[PDB]
């Protein structure tokens, strides 16, 4: 039986959705450009590596302080808990790991594209995805808890995020 937890249901309704799809849209590269072995196809190849190495590694960094921000606010006995910052936190948490998703689709691509193999890339892009939603099923108000089971969800995309930064 809910209050104003249930602002937070349709938040974590809402984030949920967006997870599920990016988490569809990790099955597969964006198709690259018309590119070649052009000097300049080159320093294309290059300059798109980088930044998208960079940008994710900013995008888990706020996908895991997210996740530390949802364990903080959600612990301490409820019929306390601020709910609205508890879903601000997580639209932190979806809304960075949508982005999360285009990155690594490009940088697999270019991995993929020189000889590289993107597949597992993708594929601990989806583990981090599928934890962040393990996260967001046990952030749930009408979760008949126990608290357990949200610790380890929050420990699970640490230890998701690790895996895939480890390219
Ligand atoms: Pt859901
Ligand atoms: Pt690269």
């Amino acid at each position: 039986l809910t209050s104003a937890q249930q602002a937070l249901t349709g938040t974590i309704n809402s984030s949920m959705q967006a997870v599920q799809a990016a988490q569809a849209t990790l099955d597969d590269f964006e198709t690259l450009p018309p590119l070649g072995q052009d000097a300049a196809s080159k320093a294309w190849r290059k300059n798109k590596m980088d930044e998208s190495k960079h940008e994710i590694h900013s995008q888990v960094d706020a996908i895991t302080a997210g996740t530390a921000s949802v364990v903080n606010l959600t612990a301490g006995d409820p019929a306390e808990t601020d709910y609205t910052a508890v879903g601000c936190a997580v639209t932190t948490i979806s809304s960075n790991l949508t982005e999360m998703s285009r990155g690594v689709k490009l940088l697999a691509a270019l991995l993929e594209d020189e000889g590289g193999n993107g597949r597992p890339l993708l594929q601990a892009a989806k583990g981090l995805a599928g934890a962040v939603s393990e996260l967001l099923r046990s952030a749930q108000p009408a979760s008949a808890e126990p608290r357990q089971n949200l610790l380890q969800a929050a420990g699970n995309v640490g230890q998701a995020s690790g895996e895939l930064l480890q390219q």
